[PDB]
């Protein structure tokens, strides 16, 4: 309405008003979230301050929701002009970054906690110096000291070293300084609670220091404090001063307005414990009960802050609900019945143990103490009970940081232990935690030669001369071999061999009996030794302790403890090395009988692997492994049947001895898919390596065919989706094989049995039949040029037909392209039958299972649906229905020109990897998903490919928004600026749009175009992700609570692509799916350095980022708020080395395919990849140098530098020696020169790799398909 009023500028006055009133209105309205929306309002408002005259808790308290940070929105947008730069300006507000600050503060949380723990802190130049560093204690997740310790001077020294740099040094700094230093312990408790507490305020008269404000600058932030304080205090008892302080002042503040209040206290119901209220219990719960309802009812876009915040909180209030009303009826019976029984104490403790996150997991010891208290208290109204109860309560605490694996406030907990139990075993516990708590120092790298002895000064001295033998001897004899596992691993490097500092002399000096001279050579005999001595020392424990308690500890343990020390030998050779460890792997392997009670994947990759490479075994492996999934469930084997099916197949001599054991078991253990796989495996070559192998294994092919024969019917079922890459594949391989030596005869000799099976002879009514509808039609006619010409090229077998080709490529192209009819394939492919319900044959439901136990496919893939469409492609895939037996729906995709056996691997990776995000509940704590697929591959060329839905490229929403905003069609993609910078690659390089990427000199004018070029290019549609997100985006908080999910992708996904490289993928090829609403990659072209290291295709990227993208992911600085997201994914990474370790191991170990083959795939779509393949892989390792390559490139990295070893063998100088140098570059970049260690990277190994890609040096360069240029 302002619009059709000329007055506008008095509209601004009218605005004050508004916004003002509003402001006001916050400071008026509380508890009140129908306002929440208010808020919400007011952001949809247009203006800036429209916001900032709202503060954070200004919008609302402890309790506004998520439509926390939108405020924030129009922060960055417009409010901020100044910080859009992603640099402080010192002329922007603490009025603007700290609301952020203050407001996340009740986002406090992993992500959050590191958002803002440096965030705006970069808004803080100051800050940066210090903050910085302390950013690793929430990232530790240290809540106690190593912060206070590090940051604690910034205010505490009031800045004195601080201040120095130069005068900002201002308040929020020092603000958030200080409220971060305490909220931290704050949440840890102990008595940097009360001491820090205290450093924020007069405990003198709190009442009012409180009700000081109506409007709390800061103070309710310390409201809580030591109403929080008291906690650590109400542990042993009564009788301080928040009891009656508080315990009225909440009768004066009660006397202000009620809600609320108690909102921010049931430390109003927590206090109870002590004093047993039978009354203000009863009623103050009621409060704590009302008020979640307001919390669930308040609450929606459900999440963990929406929820386990909620959750930690019903838990501790219901528990309390527990504790109080069995104090009622305690007495009620008998008496007291729980005299006899107490149990209501395991009802209690067991009902809810301890989950991911750690507040909570005090709150309940807080409160077990403050019943187990109570119980003792009134036993009067025994003892070994409820004692019994504490070595209980502590016991779940103790093993639970061992899960948190978290330092300081573990060992509180275990001083508090020896404090507690004092019994024999009160130290065996603080023991194996202790022994835990180093592998937890073992995590990171500092620590070197440090905890190592540190503990490991208390090893066998004092360990099981505690122990009764004590089941769980096992488990300590198991803490030794964790040990050495650490004594030993400090040298990936020779650091404890070159450190000989004051201990690790006594370390040698033990050594021997359990300097550095002899920790050289024979400390990895001692820890081999004295490992597999508690090996014995744990052997009977094992099947004695509980099913998979110690069998799995102790055996994939020692298993473990070889496979990296065969990975030594691997590297360096000693014979002795090799003779035991040779003569150990007998043992581990064995144990799936114990084991293969759990995933231990591990154990299964490796085991085949072994004798793949060697074998000094000759039935031993065969024995027992052979009993393996012979023996162990038929489904125990699926996770590397990939494997297997090329492993029988090309691989093995012993097949017929092992594998064809347990595979023709585990049929009739119903096994039927590995037909497919086989179908597709034994497809290409037919195994000669050995006469009796090829005998009964081809045998155990003839065997499993029949009832595959209707898996062929899928086969012959799908030539979909069109021949016309059947035709062209055709001429690829073929007019390939014009390139090869003499002998042309197998060459196009199967490629013509399964073409005039396939095609130029479409007619034929063997073919016809298997022939379909679209051949039916134009398959046909055209197929009649080209049955003449390749009537004569069945005949030939010469080069000649490479310009023929020529000619029959234009013309069997040109002539295929008005099909792909869509329900003409269909209804040919309405073959399918069920008579006879499908003449009974039990069929996948394509591909059933990801390889968790026992047969996952009880289904049937039975029937199908004759819609399909393709997306425009080279493929053009086919997606198509698969209609359910069981009454399931499942459609799906098809590739038919290509078959990934690769891919399978690439999942068969994922699902690891997501398998770790298992592994720690940190994760869980981010949420941390996997993108997964399927495929069907029955033969050499093709295989069904899993689909989903919901899901189209970013690019898609891009561009819909881009040209329907940006004129109307055009998008902007006809701008003159991309042709131009075309124009300065043409300039510096050729003229062409294959190479001319090649010459690439001025790495600062590299620099300066990409800038200049890629910025003006690349900011409005930015506006569009953030925009068409809007439009998939439905409410404000909705937006970024999307790009949670969203960039957890952007995130997992550039780990991925590190841990191989990327391809398949323009900008596009990631695919939003709507339910997560957020993209996907599904794709996978290309891996290692082979792909970057074509000189056609160099990419140095890490991964692939763009400007409109970190536009999107914020005016931030994602830099951070992804960053130490990487993060997690790395200490995660660092976990266990095995995993990985077996997988690109055994993965790339294996293929032939991957390859020659992959060769042939790059071939199958990438055009500069045109002759690439052949004369790059040859003579040279995708496979031992990128073993060792990857295995060192998983512990440390600098700066892609196994990659500059590949593409530096590689060649030239104008694109690569210019730029792995140039990658180096100017004090812009210097950093990521000097940043970089060889010798330990890690988190920096993010810094680096993030923007890395940032630089418009290394930006331009790669290519323009993945358009980080537009």
């Amino acid at each position: 309405e302002m619009d059709k009023f000329k007055t506008l500028s008095e509209k601004n006055n009218i605005t004050q008003k508004l916004l003002q009133d509003f402001n006001r209105f916050l400071n008026t309205t509380f508890s009140f979230f129908p306002p929440f929306v208010s808020c919400i309002q007011d952001i949809s408002c247009q203006h800036a301050a429209l916001l900032s005259l709202d503060p954070a808790a200004v919008s609302a308290g402890c309790l506004a929701s998520l439509q926390q940070p939108v405020g924030i929105r129009l922060l960055e947008e417009a409010l901020l002009r100044l910080l859009p730069a992603e640099l402080p300006a010192k002329r922007v507000r603490g009025k603007a970054r700290l609301p952020p600050d203050v407001l996340r503060w009740v986002e406090l949380a992993k992500l959050y906690r590191s958002i803002g723990e440096y965030d705006v802190l970069r808004g803080i130049f100051t800050s940066e110096i210090g903050t910085k560093q302390i950013t690793q204690s929430a990232l530790l997740a240290e809540a106690r000291s190593d912060y206070s310790e590090a940051a604690k001077q910034y205010d505490e020294a009031l800045n004195k070293q601080d201040w120095v740099d130069g005068e900002p040094t201002e308040a929020e700094k020092d603000f958030w300084e200080l409220a971060s230093l305490d909220c931290y312990n704050h949440l840890a408790e102990w008595k940097s609670l009360e001491y820090c507490s205290t450093a924020s305020i007069d405990s003198e008269n709190p009442p009012d220091l409180n009700k000081i404000w109506s409007e709390p600058f800061y103070q309710e932030t310390y409201l809580p404090y030591m109403i929080r304080s008291k906690l650590k205090l109400l542990l042993q008892g009564e009788a301080d001063q928040s009891l009656l302080t508080f315990i009225d002042k909440a009768m004066h503040g009660e006397l202000q307005k009620a809600i609320l209040e108690l909102h921010y206290s049931q430390e109003l119901s927590l206090l109870y414990l002590l004093q047993d209220d039978v009354d203000r219990a009863k009623y103050y719960i009621q409060n704590g009960i009302q008020s979640f309802m307001q919390n669930y009812s308040s609450i929606d876009v459900l999440l963990h802050q929406s929820r386990l915040t909620k959750l930690q909180s019903v838990q501790a209030l219901t528990e309390i609900q527990e504790f109080i009303s069995f104090i009622s009826k305690q007495g009620n019976l008998s008496s007291q019945v729980p005299l006899k029984r107490l149990l209501n104490t395991w009802t209690n403790r067991y009902p809810d143990a301890k989950m991911d996150p750690m507040n909570i997991w005090d709150d309940i010891i807080t409160n077990r103490c403050f019943f187990l208290s109570k119980i003792e208290e009134k036993l009067t109204p025994i003892s070994s009970l409820i004692r019994s109860c504490k070595f209980s309560m502590k016991m779940k605490m103790i093993d639970s940081a061992r899960k948190q694996n978290n330092f300081s406030l573990a060992m509180k907990l275990l001083k508090e232990l020896h404090k507690e139990s004092k019994t024999r075993d009160d130290w065996l516990v603080s023991w194996v935690q202790s022994y835990c708590r180093l592998s937890h120092c073992r995590s990171r790298s500092q620590g070197c030669s440090e905890q190592v002895l540190t503990v490991l000064k208390t090893v066998s001295l004092l360990d099981e001369n505690n122990v009764s033998s004590y089941l769980s001897k096992n488990i300590l004899a198991f803490r030794d071999q964790n040990i050495l596992l650490g004594t030993t691993y400090r040298i990936i490097a020779n650091a404890l061999s070159s450190e000989p500092a004051c201990l690790a002399e006594i370390e040698e000096d033990k050594a021997r009996r359990i300097v550095i001279a002899g920790l050289y050579q024979r400390a990895f005999q001692h820890l081999s030794e004295a490992v597999q001595a508690a090996e014995e020392e744990a052997q009977p424990p094992s099947w004695s302790c509980g099913p998979a308690a110690g069998v799995i500890d102790a055996y994939m343990t020692l298993a473990d403890f070889c496979d990296q020390q065969l990975r030594k030998e691997e590297e360096n050779a000693s014979v002795i090395d090799s003779a035991e460890l040779q003569a150990y792997p007998a043992l581990v392997v064995e144990k799936m009988l114990k084991a293969l009670k759990l995933n231990s994947n591990e154990a299964r990759l490796k085991f085949p692997r072994l004798l793949q490479i060697i074998e000094r075994y000759p039935e031993e492996t065969l024995s027992l492994m052979t009993k393996e999934i012979s023996s162990v469930p038929c489904w125990q084997f699926i996770s590397w049947i990939s494997h297997m099916v090329a492993l029988l197949d090309k691989d093995q001599a012993v097949a017929v001895q092992h594998s064809v054991e347990e595979i023709t078991d585990n049929y009739p253990q119903a096994i039927v898919y590995p037909f497919i796989i086989s179908s597709e495996s034994y497809s290409f070559k037919d195994t000669s390596t050995g006469h009796k192998n090829k005998e009964f294994v081809a045998r155990i092919k003839s065997k499993l065919d029949q009832g595959g024969v209707i898996q062929d019917f899928i086969n012959a079922l799908d030539q979909l989706s069109n021949p016309e890459l059947l035709f062209k594949d055709w001429s690829n391989d073929v007019r390939a094989e014009l390139a090869k030596t003499p002998v042309n005869k197998k060459n196009i000799e199967k490629m013509y049995e399964r073409m005039y099976a396939a095609l130029g002879d479409p007619k034929a009514p063997g073919l016809g039949a298997f022939r379909r509808k679209f051949i039916q039609t134009f398959g046909k006619e055209f197929d009649k040029h080209f049955g003449k010409g390749g009537s004569k090229l069945l005949r030939m077998k010469l080069s000649d037909f490479n310009d023929i080709t020529n000619m029959l490529l234009l013309k069997m192209n040109k002539d295929s392209k008005p099909p792909g009819n869509l329900k003409e394939c269909s209804p040919w492919m309405s073959d399918f039958k069920v008579e006879f319900l499908r003449n009974e044959l039990e069929i996948p439901g394509q591909y059933d299972g990801r390889g968790k136990p026992l047969p996952e496919y009880h289904v049937r893939i039975a029937g199908f649906d004759e819609r399909v469409t393709v997306m425009a492609s080279l493929r053009r895939p086919k997606r198509i229905i698969i209609r359910g037996h069981d009454e399931r729906e499942h459609p799906f995709l098809v590739k038919g020109g290509e078959d990934l056996r690769q891919d399978q691997r690439v999942e068969q990776l994922f699902q690891v990897m997501n398998g770790i995000l298992a592994q720690d509940s940190a994760c869980s704590q981010r949420a941390l998903q996997l993108r997964t697929y399927s495929v069907v591959p029955m033969t050499s060329r093709l295989g069904l490919i899993e689909w989903l839905e919901n899901t189209v490229t970013l690019k898609d929403l891009l561009l819909n928004t881009m040209s329907q905003e940006e004129k109307a069609a055009y998008l902007s993609d006809p701008r003159a600026p991309p042709c131009e910078y075309k124009d300065w690659l043409t300039k510096m390089s050729g003229k062409h749009d294959v190479g001319a990427y090649m010459l690439m000199y001025k790495g600062a004018n590299r620099t300066e175009t990409v800038t200049s070029f890629r910025k003006r290019e690349s900011k409005v549609p930015a506006d569009l992700l953030k925009r068409a997100f809007v439009r998939m985006s439905t409410s404000p908080e909705a937006f970024l609570a999307l790009r949670s999910h969203f960039a957890s992708s952007h995130a997992l996904i550039c780990i991925s692509h590190w841990i191989l490289g990327i391809g398949d993928r323009h900008l596009n090829n990631f695919m939003v799916a709507m339910e997560t609403g957020g993209v996907i990659g599904i794709d996978f072209g290309h891996a290692f350095g082979s792909a970057t290291q074509f000189l056609p295709v160099p990419e140095l990227m890490p991964f692939r980022l763009t400007r409109q993208f970190i536009n999107l992911m914020l005016p931030m600085k994602e830099t951070g708020l992804m960053y130490s997201i990487m993060v997690h994914a790395l200490r995660a990474f660092r976990s266990d080395p095995g995993l990985l370790t077996n997988t690109m191991d055994v993965f790339v170990k294996e293929p032939s395919f991957d390859w020659k083959n992959f060769e042939q795939k790059m071939l199958k779509k990438g055009g500069s990849w045109i002759q690439e393949i052949n004369v790059a892989e040859k003579n040279w390792y995708p496979r031992q140098k990128i073993c060792y390559a990857k295995r060192k490139l998983a512990g440390a990295n600098p700066a892609v530098i196994t990659c500059d070893e590949l593409l530096l063998g590689h060649e030239k100088a104008p694109a690569f020696r210019d730029y792995v140098a140039v990658a180096r570059g100017s004090k812009d970049h210097n950093i990521r020169a000097q940043e970089p260690e060889s010798g330990l990277s890690e988190e920096t190994q993010v810094k680096c790799l993030m923007d890395q890609a940032t630089d418009p040096n290394i930006l331009g360069r790669t290519w323009e398909g993945w358009e980080p240029w537009m």
